[PDB]
């Protein structure tokens, strides 16, 4: 009988890039591991449920899952949404292994459940602090966040590193995702001598931000994190995005081992950028696991998971025992143009 693999995802909503990134690659590893035999000899079967990056819209997809008989998902993006799932996930008998959430209290709570194939935050926001303050040492740095766990973990992981490493900032201040007017924080940035705004939020608010500094005569460079990795960042910033920088894990899609399968992607109309490959990469992981369990009960799998190594999209990979991957670290990305003539995030 078929395995009945499910993604959990913002397939709608300000986050769709990222939804689409992670329906693409789960969907093109389904297809490419049924082509060669299935798991254990069964065919994956995908289903989809769109959480809209909504915490409450989240748990009805993961109760949907439930009763669709679903036994693994891939997914979600948002530490927010995947948190509370993974609950719902738990209990039920169903294996999360997220391609995007970054939140560390996702792998913290022991659930025998839970894994990524992503870093965690206080990994991105050690590298982040420090690339602060070995380049922007003297500059007054101003810390903002989007008052969500991710966002907020994410900029308070990134000033205790800062902090540590000689910086401190001048101005700490916490906005609400969905607000799009941010003339007033701009003028208190360039009343501060601000020069520095360090994001921790996703790519809507940061590409406004950019945006509407450029507009109002702040000259300060945007770094923030995995969350601003889609070109619809550059879609709403404009020209202005040029110089932002911000962490994220290895592009897979530079790895000379995906050459073929990147241009497949392209051959069917998608640009695999980001976390597609992460998505991609758990879909074989759950493959791999199964491969070497004997078994595809979610439990057993998972035992597997923490014992194993098994070949990715991002590498081998293997799992320690909270379920967090173990692959290479966050490295500092700048926007420029690519050799396409669009903006993009390039490794420094
Ligand atoms: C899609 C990603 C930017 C999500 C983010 N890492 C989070 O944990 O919420």
């Amino acid at each position: 009988m078929d395995v009945v693999i499910a993604v959990g995802a913002p397939l709608t909503g300000p986050n769709a890039a990222f939804g689409a990134q992670i329906q693409k690659g789960a969907e093109q590893a389904a297809k490419d591991i049924n082509a060669a035999g299935g798991i254990n000899g069964e065919q994956i079967k995908i289903v989809l449920g769109d959480d809209v990056s909504d915490p409450k819209q989240g748990i009805s997809v993961a109760n949907k899952f439930v009763a669709d008989g679903v036994k693994f998902v891939v997914g979600h993006a948002n530490s927010g949404v995947s948190i509370p799932a993974s609950e719902v996930y738990a209990e039920n008998g169903i294996l999360e292994i997220t391609p995007a959430a970054t939140n560390p209290v996702f792998t913290e709570r022991g659930l025998w459940n839970t894994f990524r194939t992503c870093g965690r935050d206080d990994q991105q926001g050690g590298i982040a602090g420090k690339y602060l303050a070995d380049h922007f040492k003297d500059a007054k740095v101003a810390i903002i966040h989007d008052k969500t766990p991710y966002g907020q973990g994410l900029a308070d992981e990134t000033k205790k590193a800062a902090n540590a490493a000689g910086v401190t900032e001048v101005m700490y201040e916490g906005v609400n995702v969905g607000d799009k007017d941010f003339s007033a924080l701009i003028s208190k940035m360039k009343e501060a001598g601000v020069s520095i705004i360090y994001w921790g939020g996703l790519h809507t608010e940061a590409g406004l931000i950019i945006r509407q500094a450029a507009d109002q005569g702040l000259k300060a460079k945007l770094v923030s994190g995995d969350g601003i990795v889609s070109n619809e960042l550059a879609s709403i910033a404009g020209d202005a995005v040029e110089g932002t920088l911000n962490t994220f894990g290895p592009d897979p899609t530079l790895r000379p081992e995906n050459k073929e399968l990147v241009e497949k992607f392209k051959a069917a109309g998608f640009n695999p950028e980001a976390y597609t490959l992460y998505s991609y990469a758990a879909m074989q992981a759950i493959a791999g696991a199964a491969k070497a369990a004997g078994s595809v009960e979610p439990e057993k799998v998972a035992e597997a998971l923490k014992k194993g190594s098994f070949p990715t999209a991002l590498g081998e990979i293997s799992f320690d025992e909270k379920g967090d991957p173990k692959l290479p670290g966050y490295v500092m990305y700048e926007w420029k143009k690519g050799p396409d003539g669009k903006f993009t995030y390039i490794q420094q």
